């Protein structure tokens, strides 16, 4: 029974290193729909926010349909992966729960739409090719603004408004939080985001029970920004067999961008030249300069709830280094 | 001939208080085209940037077409007025030889497109009514992002690329400057923009020729941002018979938005209720809390160049107050 094996894999929905590619395979290329549906049922969110299950499934299906099947990395599997990853980091003891049912709905919904309709090329490529997207969004977080616009737009399709029974004030607060979160997935925001995460760790305050003490929205949205950002950058922290599949996919997507750049005689973007790549050195550099500094700071913030995640990252870094 | 009178009126293009409304009538409702053309000729700009005169006229007419002839204030007359005001502010003695031809071109071009395709309603209205515009731009500088997208997009129409002979670095630099400037016209940026301008005035450096010293992009763009912002908020600084017609038009536009709001059961925005608005009191508050703090700070930046403009503003403030 297909549906039995799928049901069994989804029993790991609360675990880092959730088996996501087989869930993709077993669900008929519907990992975003089935993982979101599971997390919503797991979190009682359909009953809390009076979401008709058919409206939930209708939207998730349409949303998943607007992820490109022919994009190697930024597709529905990556969205499902970021959703489930955010789902875990929300339930860390040092934060669980400290985010209301609305900001939890925000981080999850934002994770689900955060790359929707991704064309498989970078903001810089879109800027350099005088794309309609870069023309629309004035070269600023072009992809991320588009992801938001599509993710919200699809709510207006027939029987897709999963927020229909939220109050108008809940809809507004949720909308702002989702926008704030998704716009923060733009990698050009990473350094300022991490600096602000570091500042917060230095002035950190917690319960004796352990729960982190955040008072104002400015700090709570910033933890949710860095959380989804961490989930977006969580591939090198997953078990190696998952990590290596993500590396294959992102390198395939980079390489095809470099193919489009070479056809047009454009400068080939970093890591995008399949005739001049070092996949392994790139992963080590990626970990050393982006992923580990971010996850070391996040681990401090939720100390010690992220130790196993951080441990896996450092094991994977050591392994990739050893392939050089 | 009607063109003899138009040409005579266009001899005032370097003067504060040019009668832009007469020029609007005398030009067959083409104040933006004729004023931009006059200014480009006055500043040597078609020669400096190899702009074909037919390309300039064609783009200007297409750009002017995309201002709404049905909107009382945010129409082509306002665009021409802001162009011409920015043109005058660029020529202030404290700024001679400061800005490059490309920066001057960026500021004037930004002024020309800065409100194109304005629907006559506020950002908050577009947000609150779930407009397609607010959906596209995620509730952030909705109008101002749209003005930019339309203004740049129209350069791609037939024989409309007035920048066709700029170098690649010139267009890239101009595009970024235009974006930075138009985004700064969003009133939600005003307080931070003004706070930055205050700081610049307090720490101001001049050259040995008494001219403002602008060391870097951040300071140069911020002066151009506030300059165009001042031109955008320059109505109360104009001779009273010009100011008063601007007040008639903005109140008309506000009231027509308030009608749309009062229909939908929405809370009518401040100053949009024709059955409960004080035109005179709103002008005094507008000057006291927005326009005068801005123009007094701009006057300090270029002191004493702008004393007559500041004097007129204070006289007009006096006059509106006297009618209460
Ligand atoms: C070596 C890169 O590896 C990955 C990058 C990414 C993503 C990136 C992206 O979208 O934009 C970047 C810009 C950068 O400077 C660095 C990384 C990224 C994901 C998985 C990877 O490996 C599994
Ligand atoms: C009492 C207000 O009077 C005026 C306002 C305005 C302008 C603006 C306004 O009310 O909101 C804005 C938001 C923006 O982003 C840019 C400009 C404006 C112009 C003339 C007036 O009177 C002659
Ligand atoms: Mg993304
Ligand atoms: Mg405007
Ligand atoms: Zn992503
Ligand atoms: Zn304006």
């Amino acid at each position: 029974e297909q549906e039995d094996v799928l049901a069994k894999e989804l029993e790991d929905v609360n675990k880092w290193g959730l088996h996501v590619f087989r869930i993709a395979e077993l669900s008929g290329n519907r990992p975003l729909t089935v993982i979101m549906h599971t997390i919503f049922q797991e979190r009682d969110l359909l009953k809390t926010f009076k979401i008709p299950v058919d409206t939930l499934i209708t939207y998730l299906m349409t949303l998943e349909d607007h992820y490109h099947a022919d994009v190697a990395y930024h597709n529905n599997i990556h969205a499902a992966d970021v959703v489930q990853s955010t789902h875990v980091l929300l339930s860390t003891p040092a934060l669980e729960a400290v985010f209301t049912d609305l900001e939890i709905l925000a981080a999850i919904f934002a994770s689900a739409i955060h790359d929707v309709d991704h064309p498989g090329v970078s903001n810089q490529f879109l800027i350099n090719t005088n794309s309609e997207l870069a023309l629309m969004y004035n070269d600023s977080s072009v992809l991320e603004n588009h992801h938001l616009a599509v993710g919200f737009k699809l709510l207006q399709e027939e029987n897709c408004d999963i927020f229909q029974n939220l109050t108008k004030k809940q809809r507004q607060s949720l909308r702002k939080m989702v926008i704030d979160i998704v716009l923060a997935t733009d990698m050009s925001k990473h350094m300022n985001l991490l600096a602000d995460l570091k500042t917060m760790v230095e002035t950190k305050k917690v319960t004796s029970s352990g729960v982190l003490l955040l008072d104002n929205y400015s700090d709570r949205i910033q933890v949710l920004q860095n959380m989804v950002h961490c989930a977006d950058l969580s591939n090198p922290t997953k078990p190696l067999q998952l990590y290596r599949q993500w590396t294959d996919r992102i390198m395939e997507e980079f390489f095809r961008q470099g193919d489009r750049e070479r056809e047009r005689g454009m400068e080939i973007s970093p890591m995008c030249d399949k005739h001049n790549a070092s996949v392994e050195k790139s992963q080590v550099g990626f970990i050393d300069y982006i992923v580990h500094p971010l996850w070391e700071t996040w681990a401090d913030l939720v100390h010690p709830d992220a130790q196993d995640i951080l441990d896996t990252l450092e094991d994977n870094r050591e392994w990739y280094q050893s392939t050089i």
